[PDB]
């Protein structure tokens, strides 16, 4: 089975062919960093920064979203959402929509899942995620989010672009711990807690647009 | 109405007379400790602790714990709670069964609900909890529980006695911090989180009898 209607059959090839898969689109210092040689970054407390994705992965990703087109979001009330409303509104196209929710819950239950068990001893991870969706913020359209807490007890945060290169401007800006994320990396992500220990706060991108894929896992 | 059916029951007036509950209940320096001039501890990072009620109170629970007789508890199964089985069984008794649990429930709304908006920024809460019990811990009876997690957003602690001269042993050791709490106050109370980035075990109690509160508060 290899589903020909769509731009990169590869990219959802993990059930089929996992190996193969995690070989082409894993970062190249995953398994290194976790095996525990280092590699992994906690710039600010109760934080880390370890290499999750590759170029190719993000690559397909990017194409992929920008083939989707409809970007969707910005509005206070929400569609997606049982509520109908939603506190922070951002420019974003759901996983959901592209059908790569249950490739994306599988990736983050085989690898991801196994980077929290060995960061964070004694705590047991099911992978469980509600909301999974990448943000594309532009000088004009979407502006850097208020301050806002993370209503999941553990944030993963990836990056889609190259700092500079792709956009110009800084990342994040942690409040309680006056620690800004100003040197975003393409191929690594960062995964720490925002419930109550974390009011998280986005910096502003001057020149072009950032692209950021991040998921609210264990809510 | 005053009901005389209690050994103190002025403890069950937390209603009738706000003012004189908290006058003759509260710890002085509660106040000031709200107010916003220091008092409040952080021994180890995303941990608090502050005092919280007044000997008086304190011993008034301790004789209606004392008088209440069942102090069940020490099975890995359980009949109170729904699921019926518990990870780390514990000498102790529920508010339930003494009554007060209402009263608890009203005095954290009252009290506790503040401190943590003022202690944590951006944090909503509304004094929401289900696991609430006093545990008794003496070396010939029930011993040092293992490290575990708390299934709670955060978790209380209140001393009921005063350390050495009512019993001898020790704290909590923070395992991912390396932070041992070696003189806990019988007025203080220790709020921190129990979820994620915090895993305790607390020290073995060698002589006396160690009475400590536990509530689970928002779970």
């Amino acid at each position: 089975r290899y589903d020909t209607e769509h731009l990169h059959p590869d990219l959802w090839q993990i059930f089929d062919n996992p190996v193969d898969w995690k070989e082409q689109y894993i970062h190249e210092n995953y398994s290194r960093a976790l095996e525990g040689e280092g590699i992994v970054e906690q710039p600010c407390p109760d934080v880390y920064w370890f290499p999750l994705l590759s170029e190719q992965m993000c690559d397909e990703l990017v194409a992929e979203m920008e083939h989707y087109g409809q970007w969707s979001g910005g509005r206070h009330e929400d569609s997606r959402l049982a509520g109908g409303y939603e506190n922070v509104p951002t420019v974003d196209i759901h996983m959901k929509q592209v059908g790569y929710e249950d490739q994306w819950l599988q990736l983050l239950r085989t690898y991801v899942g196994p980077m929290t068990e060995s960061l964070f001893p004694g705590y047991h991870t099911k992978a469980r995620a509600v909301m999974n969706f990448v943000v594309r913020y532009r000088p004009d359209e979407q502006p850097s989010l208020r301050p806002h807490h993370d209503s999941s007890t553990f944030t993963l945060n990836v990056a889609l672009n190259h700092k500079g290169l792709d956009y110009e401007g800084g990342g994040c800006r942690f409040l309680r711990y006056d620690c800004v994320i100003s040197s975003p990396r393409k191929g690594w992500a960062l995964l720490h807690p925002g419930r109550l220990t974390h009011y998280h706060e986005g910096l502003p991108t001057t020149w072009g647009t950032r692209y950021i894929m991040v998921s609210f896992v264990d809510p």
